[PDB]
C-alpha cells in the first residue's frame, strides 16, 4: 500500500482543534490539489471561499447550528456550486443565454464538482497532518450565508470544510461491509443488502459502546432513521430558485 | 510537497488505454479508499457498481454516447447516489417513513457524497499508476442504464469512472487562475473575476493550439458557451422522480 492509499484509508473526522495556525503554503497546496482534480467539461463548477476572520467564522458557526469546532479551528472553507463564471462566459463574453441553469442537470453538475473538490481537499489536508470535518449544515440557513459571503446569483453553498491542527486525533468509524457498497456487475439483491445492514448494525452498536464507555449504543440504522424520518431542510428548492437555478417542468 | 499532494496535482484524464487487466487487489484498495472517505451523517449515500463484463460494458458505452475509452478500458465503475440502504433502514428495520427523499436536500446529499467518492477513487487509482476519466454522460440515458444494472428505487446514476492502464499519459490541462476559484473571506467582485476568465481564455487557446498543432484553438469561455447554451439533459427531474425522489413544492 503506497502513501496515498495509506493516507486515504486512515481518514477520520476531527472536531477538536488546537489554536495553531494553518500555514498559507499548506492552504495553497490544498487549493492546488482541488483545482487539479477533474470537473465536468473542465467547467470547474466549484468555488472555495477561505474564511479565517474570527468574527466572520464565528457567524458562520452560528448559522451552521453552532458547531464549536468551526469557531475553534483557524480555517473554514466553503465549497459552493458555481455557475456564475459560466454566466460571465456565456452572457458577458459571448452574448449567449445560459440555459443549463434552467434544469436540475446544472444542480447535479455543481454538486458533483463540489463533492470532488471537498473529497480532494480532505485528502490533501489530511496528508499534511491537518484534521478536517465537512459541514453540511451550511445548507440550514443558506440565505444568511449567501448574504454574509456575498455569493452572487448562480452560486450556492453545498458544504463547509473545517481545517486545523488536531488536539485529539480521535479514531476510525466502522463502515458498511464492502459488499454492501461495491456491487459486482449489477445492483445487489435486496435480501442480501438487508443482511449486510443488520450485521453492520451490530458492529456499530458495539463500536459506540466501547467508544463512549456505554453513554451511547445507538446502531447505524437507528441513527439514519433518526435523521431521515423528516425532510430536515425543506427550503432547498427555494434556495436554488432564489440563486437562479430552476427546476424543469 | 509530499507524495499525496504530488499525485493529486499531477492529475490528467486518460482516454487511451492498453488491454492490460486491472488487478482485483488494486480495485479493492480503490474501493477501501472510497469507503474510508467522509459522508453526510456517515450515511454513505453512494454505491459503486464495478462492471468488467465486456458485453455489459459495451452497452454502457453506447448509452453514454459511444465513448471508445469505456469499451477499451477493462474497468468501468458507476457511482450512484443511494438512498435505498436508507429506505431499508427506515422502512424495513424501524417501520418509519422516509421523508428526506421528498425534497431536493436528499439529491444534494447523494450528489455530494458521490462526488466525494468519485474524487477519492480518482486519487486512489492514479496513485497506483492507473489512468482514469469520469463519465457524466451516464445521465444521458438513465432509464436504460437503471434497467441494465438493476438500480432500484432511491438509486440514481451520477457518474461513471473509467479505469485502466494508460496507453498514452497525455498532458495536464490549464486551470483557471487560483484567484478566480479560491476567494478570500468573500466572493470575488464580478469585474476582477471577468478579467481572470479573459486571461484564462488566452492561456487556453494557446494551449490548445500547440496541443493540437493548430487543429483546435477554441478557448475556455467558447467551450463552456458551446455546451451551456441549451439544457442538454432536460429529463433529469423526470429521472429523479421515477427513482423515488420528489421535488418539494
Ligand atoms: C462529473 C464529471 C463528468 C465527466 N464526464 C466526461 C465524459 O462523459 N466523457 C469524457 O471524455 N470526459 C468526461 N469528464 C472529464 C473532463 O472532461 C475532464 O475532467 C476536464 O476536461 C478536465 O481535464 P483533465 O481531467 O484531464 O484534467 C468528466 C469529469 C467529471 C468530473
Ligand atoms: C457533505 C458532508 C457534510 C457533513 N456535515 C457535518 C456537519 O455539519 N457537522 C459535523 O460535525 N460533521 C459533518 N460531517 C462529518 C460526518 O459526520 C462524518 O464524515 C461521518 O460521520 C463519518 O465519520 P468520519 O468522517 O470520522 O469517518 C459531514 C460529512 C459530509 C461528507
Ligand atoms: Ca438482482
Ligand atoms: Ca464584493
Ligand atoms: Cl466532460
Ligand atoms: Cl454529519
Amino acid at each position: 500500500m503506497n502513501e496515498v492509499i495509506k493516507s486515504l484509508t486512515d481518514h477520520r473526522s476531527i472536531r477538536s482543534y488546537t489554536d495553531e495556525p494553518v500555514a498559507q503554503e499548506q492552504l495553497d497546496q490544498i487549493i492546488e490539489a482541488v483545482q487539479s482534480a477533474p470537473s465536468s467539461i473542465n467547467g470547474q463548477q466549484v468555488t472555495v471561499i477561505t474564511v479565517q476572520d474570527k468574527e466572520r467564522k464565528k457567524k458562520i458557526s452560528e448559522l451552521a447550528g453552532g458547531q464549536p469546532w468551526i469557531d475553534q479551528a483557524p480555517v473554514f472553507l466553503l465549497f459552493c456550486a458555481d455557475f456564475n463564471r459560466a454566466k460571465i462566459a456565456l452572457e458577458d463574453l459571448h452574448d449567449f443565454k445560459m440555459e443549463i441553469t434552467n434544469g436540475l442537470e446544472s444542480v447535479l453538475v455543481g454538486a458533483v464538482d463540489a463533492g470532488i473538490a471537498l473529497g480532494t481537499a480532505t485528502a490533501a489536508a489530511e496528508s499534511l497532518g491537518l484534521g478536517t470535518v465537512p459541514i453540511g449544515a451550511v445548507r440550514g440557513n443558506p440565505q444568511e450565508l449567501i448574504e454574509l459571503l456575498e455569493l452572487p446569483k448562480y452560486v450556492f453553498p453545498l458544504s463547509g470544510l473545517v481545517i486545523g491542527h488536531p488536539a485529539d486525533r480521535s479514531a476510525k468509524k466502522p463502515r458498511l461491509p464492502q459488499e454492501a457498497v461495491n456491487h459486482q456487475e449489477t445492483y445487489l439483491n435486496q435480501d442480501e443488502l438487508t443482511s449486510h445492514i443488520q450485521a453492520y448494525d451490530e458492529q456499530m452498536s458495539e463500536y459506540m459502546n466501547k467508544r463512549t464507555n456505554g453513554k451511547e449504543t445507538r446502531n447505524w440504522s437507528q441513527s439514519i432513521a433518526s435523521y431521515y424520518e423528516r425532510l430536515y431542510y425543506p427550503h432547498i428548492r427555494e434556495m436554488l430558485e432564489k440563486q437562479g437555478f430552476k427546476v424543469e417542468k
